[PDB]
């Protein structure tokens, strides 16, 4: 189980970092307006 | 389009509320060890 | 230490949920434009 | 103002990259138990 929690933390990380990139891209698009 | 950004934000939000739920479950798993 | 990790997970949760609210508020502001 | 939203987004991002760093450290703490 600790190994599974670590893997789930990694999948969460991964998803949050994709979120940061899409947010940064929003922010860049808004800036071109 | 601004409509595209707003949907993107709402999809980010869906995803974040899910990540948060997942993190709350991890905490709770950790607490039940 | 497991008790400290749980508390840090809670402070992270707390911060992420504030983020969701500010994002939702952005999304609402954009929508009024 | 759109300038206000963009700064808000950049502050969200700062915070999220920090949360992510914190989560990566938790994983690593978990892995070193």
């Amino acid at each position: 189980r600790m190994r599974q929690i670590e893997d789930r933390l990694e999948e969460i990380l991964s998803k949050l970092y994709h979120i940061c990139n899409e947010l940064a891209r929003i922010r860049r698009l808004l800036g071109e307006r």
